[PDB]
């Protein structure tokens, strides 16, 4: 099992992958949301490989105060396996690696195996509202 | 009044601003966070001047997916003047020429006055939970 960097030849492989975990949402263009990382800085978008397919994925991210996570999905074929964990740790080490103090990451109040998860891994709740703004519209 | 991207020589003038902001934290080294930001990329770090001081910055960001904000913060004399929502409309535009599809800003769950204003700004809540572990303590 190997975690590496994304690669443009993984681009569909993904986004299927997206799929079959139910990642994707309408007003998140999935081919956009890559091409953004791609231009942006590609180094913290990693893929989880074993015997050579992709079946995980984290993009990962940093702004220079704090590091981010989305699109964390592993293929239900390859779940229980440590593979998230392995994805999420990785990331983690990449971000101290240029400085990043903490990681944030917004989860569905709904999902209770997600949430618990992350308690494991050591997160910890914030008492803080979560607001947005849309800046550019996705079809 | 000039809103402008952060400088050294606003170093000190910055972090004496949060003080009078009530924006330290005690996890959160001002000194630290600055020097970050000026090393992964200056550019969405934004101040406002008017009559050659700094009275009001923003820390924007993008990580790739998504947009950020801290340290918003405005000098108390120069309150009701648009002055954040002035920063805040800056930081927009900037995010919008790079690509950045949406920002993101989490509120302290009990400051009502800050909380409204990000509403009256056209931010909605979103139905999620933040969580959060720290990767670099400072000291
Ligand atoms: C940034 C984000 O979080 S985006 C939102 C994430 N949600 C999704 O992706 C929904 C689709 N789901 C998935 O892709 C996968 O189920 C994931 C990413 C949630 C889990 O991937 P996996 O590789 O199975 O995780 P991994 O094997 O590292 O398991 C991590 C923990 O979750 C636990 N776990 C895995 N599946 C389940 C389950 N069905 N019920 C309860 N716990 C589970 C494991 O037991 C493990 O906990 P442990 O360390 O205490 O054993
Ligand atoms: C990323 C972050 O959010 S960091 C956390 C932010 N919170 C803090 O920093 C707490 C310290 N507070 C401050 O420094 C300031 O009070 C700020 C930055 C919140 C606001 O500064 P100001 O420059 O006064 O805000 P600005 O004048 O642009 O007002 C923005 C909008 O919110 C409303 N608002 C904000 N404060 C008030 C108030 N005391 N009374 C009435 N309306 C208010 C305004 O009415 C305005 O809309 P308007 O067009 O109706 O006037």
């Amino acid at each position: 099992m190997e975690i590496r960097v994304f690669r443009q030849e993984d681009f569909e492989e993904v986004i299927t992958l997206w799929e079959r975990c139910d990642l994707l949402r309408p007003w998140n263009d999935p081919e956009m949301d890559i091409e953004r990382k791609m231009n942006h800085d590609v180094s913290l978008f990693l893929v989880a490989e074993v015997n050579g397919d992709v079946v995980g994925t984290v993009m990962g991210g940093y702004d220079g105060h704090r590091g981010s996570a989305y699109y964390l999905g592993v293929h239900p074929e390859f779940r229980g396996r440590g593979i998230a964990n392995a994805l999420l740790n990785r990331l983690e080490k990449k971000l101290i690696a240029r400085g990043c103090p903490k990681i944030q990451i917004n989860v569905p109040e709904d999902n209770d195996m997600v949430l618990g998860m992350y308690e494991r891994l050591g997160y910890e709740h914030a008492d803080v509202l979560s607001l947005g703004k849309r800046l550019i519209e996705d079809e």
